[PDB]
């Protein structure tokens, strides 16, 4: 009829993974896999483009580390991705503050393990001052940083972890790299590695309902024009992100597991120009951290240039695209002059500009903890990066992707 | 503040009509105008697409009659639009029973006084058998002309509108266009015109649910990426179909009028060939009517063909479409083969092909005016459904006309 033996919800790198290390195994020959997934384009949160014409931008991930991501690394090789240097590693035009960040938190990890689970604020708050310690931060360029879930042990692990600020840590031993062709390569590569095993895809539906009918499931979708279908599995895997699952009647996260999940919005503007004007300010290749409401700001060669936002100052930016485009672009350039020490008019206008804002860019756990989940009834198996110890990398796709796979062959076998 | 005068919920050509009338209006110079739809391009049911390398195909509002729409031809010569000639006005291979019928639909026609609201079905049941009056009525191709919600009365007049069987009625004479850059010309200009004037364009932005707040209107919209959004306006039009207004949290159908509404889905399919392998066949700008599930197969020179299907017909595609693109690809050289009459294997496989479904593809109109009226809150709503012209866009274009007119009687108030 309509329906599959196996079926993966969800084309991002972990589903896709998940049903790759699924058609790997013998255990499978002859089962049939159907695979659905909201989006038009399989990626999920991996969505690369061609900005005008010229070259490849990366509207979601767009790094990793062979020294931190071991795994992504061999999925490169894997599927024979070429990678490429990646140019933002450290700061050359740094203020007074981003100077004193590397003397400041080596000397300010006493009470790491004295204080304790304390929110971070109010942990770099307690020995330099609260009028100079949101000036520290500030200076770092995430925003992430000022919440209250997130806490001071936490927040370290996030200073060190990222390309542009691990220079005040011991953590310069990590190269990062970006695909040449952008990650979009990778995520074909799987695809393609998917449908050749004859796994049959189903892009464009997006699942609302899931009940349990004997020995498998009944799911319900709802296809992007409007035509409700529904599919019988035996054995269903849910590899979508937590904010995905409270949409759904599956009681999250009570029957999964004792943990509460959180997420941040992120949000990316791109911007070419006829001219790389750029280049005058010795600007290649490299990036400034900036007190005003851009934060991050990236220039790439001589061909675009971006800028990268975080919680409040995420919704900061989705907020002025609402009101109209051209106040958005009027309101960067204001803010570049700004940053430059320039004029507003010594500013170009851009040709091209795109833009993409995630509601649920990152999503992560409170405080143990398994790489995939289960139902503590039903069997359906959750496959997520926010269940692993990387929750926000791709990482942990490709590690909660290799789990489901086994829990799910071993519901099989036997 | 996101705040503003006048706002417009809906950018097909209703709503894009509505702007522009007000717009030219001066008890609005100088009052600010936003318009939403949750679509990020405008055009509504009207999308066109360029497919393959030159070939311009139009997936949804295809034709047009400067007998039966003049309005919209209007508009395309207002807006310099260029249209040409639609061939597909004539059946070159009647068949025993579509050549049976033109004489056989209009004896029936005094029997409209008789017994006139039946379902067209049960209506010519009388006449002929139930089971040749069901031969007649398929052999036009349209199998909305199966559902009882269709009068008998309405059903003759949906037959003469429509140029493919327009001959069977006593509409032998209407002429048809259709644009040749693609009706997506017209909704560009429009909305380019429109936009000089300083309206202001939020796309991609849906309504959830509206509120009054005494002077205006608090409306509550979603934007596709996720991000919620409030917004203020003083005036609101909802150029938006019935079943759109449905799902809103303002009272509909019953705080507006009586009537009632209901919708088809329809589907297109379009496939371009390496060679235009209907050329031997003398086809080109000529269509069939098929007793298939292809129903009406068009072919377009020796561009494409395409074929149009609608109510159960069209849920029947979107099924087969959905059970995997392979077997849907094969179903329709199967069927292109009966039609033709030749063996499955004389017809090359496709290099491109698209397709569209649309579930409420016709929204229609079974004491009616042009533009409704919230009655407590007086808030205007305008659709192709609530004129004459229910399907057509030509009713989009004269219930925004009102629906415009009818807002500026709050101007002034
Ligand atoms: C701006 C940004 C930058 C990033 N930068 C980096 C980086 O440099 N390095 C790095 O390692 N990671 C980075 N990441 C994170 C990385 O992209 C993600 O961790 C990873 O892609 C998540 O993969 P996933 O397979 O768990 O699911 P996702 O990639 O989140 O995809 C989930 C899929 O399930 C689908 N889906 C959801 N719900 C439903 C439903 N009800 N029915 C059907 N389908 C459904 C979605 O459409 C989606 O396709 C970044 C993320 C963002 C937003
Ligand atoms: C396959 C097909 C063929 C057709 N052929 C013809 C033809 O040959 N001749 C002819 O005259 N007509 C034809 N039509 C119909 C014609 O297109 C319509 O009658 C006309 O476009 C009506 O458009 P509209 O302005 O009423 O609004 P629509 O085009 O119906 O859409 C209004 C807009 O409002 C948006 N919207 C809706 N709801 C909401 C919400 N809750 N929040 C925000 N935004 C929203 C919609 O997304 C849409 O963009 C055809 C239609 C189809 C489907
Ligand atoms: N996309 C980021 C990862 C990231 C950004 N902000 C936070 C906050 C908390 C945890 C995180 F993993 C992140 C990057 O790849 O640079
Ligand atoms: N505009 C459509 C009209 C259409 C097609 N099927 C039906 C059924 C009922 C009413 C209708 F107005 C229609 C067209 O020309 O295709
Ligand atoms: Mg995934
Ligand atoms: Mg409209």
């Amino acid at each position: 009829k309509h329906s599959s033996d196996i079926c993966i919800v969800g084309a991002g790198i972990s589903g896709l993974t998940c049903a790759s290390h699924l058609l790997d195994s013998p255990a499978c020959r002859g089962l049939s896999l159907r695979i659905f997934d909201m989006q038009q384009e399989a990626g999920g949160r991996i969505r690369s483009k061609m900005l005008d014409g010229k070259a490849s931008i990366e509207l979601g991930a767009g790094r990793y580390s062979p020294q931190l991501h071991p795994h992504f690394q061999s999925a490169m090789q894997h599927y024979s991705q070429k990678s490429e240097v990646y140019p933002f590693t450290q700061l050359k035009f740094k203020s007074h503050v981003q100077q004193k960040l590397k003397r400041a938190m080596n000397e300010l990890s006493p009470r790491l393990k004295e204080h304790g689970k304390e929110s971070f604020l109010q942990f770099v708050s307690r020995y330099q001052g609260h009028d100079s310690a949101v000036g520290m931060i500030r200076s770092m360029g995430y925003d992430a940083l000022f919440l209250p879930d997130i806490s001071a042990e936490m927040a370290y692990d996030i200073v060190g972890k990222h390309p542009e600020i691990q220079s005040v840590t011991d953590n310069d031993a990590n190269q990062w790299f970006a695909a040449e062709t952008g990650f979009a390569g990778l995520i074909q590569g799987i695809k393609a590695k998917v449908k050749a095993a004859g796994a049959r895809f189903s892009l464009g539906y997006r699942l609302l309902s899931v009940r349990t009918d004997g020995d498998g499931y009944l799911l319900q979708l709802a296809g992007d024009d409007g035509w409700k279908l529904e599919h019988r599995t035996r054995h269903l895997i849910l590899a979508i992100p937590p904010s995905a699952m409270a949409g759904l009647n599956v009681d999250f996260p009570e029957a999964w597991s004792g943990a509460r999940y959180g997420s941040l919005p992120l949000f990316k503007g791109f911007l070419t120009y006829g001219e790389p004007w750029w280049l005058d300010y010795k600007l290649d290749d490299q990036v400034l951290i900036v007190d005003n409401p851009l934060r991050k700001i990236y220039f790439k060669g001589d061909k675009y240039l971006f800028f990268y936002t975080d919680s409040e100052m995420a919704n900061y930016w989705r907020g002025c695209v609402a009101e109209g485009e051209d106040g958005y672009l009027e309101q960067i350039r204001t803010h570049l002059a700004s940053a430059l020490g320039i004029v507003r008019e010594r500013i170009p206008q851009p040709l091209a500009h795109v833009h993409k804002y995630w509601a649920h860019g990152v999503e992560f756990c409170r405080d143990d903890h398994p790489s995939a989940l289960s139902h503590r009834d039903s069997g359906i198996i959750a496959c997520s990066d926010a269940y692993t110890e990387h929750c926000g990398w791709m990482e942990g796709g490709l590690l909660s992707a290799r789990e489901a796979s086994r829990l799910l062959l071993q519901r099989i076998a036997a």
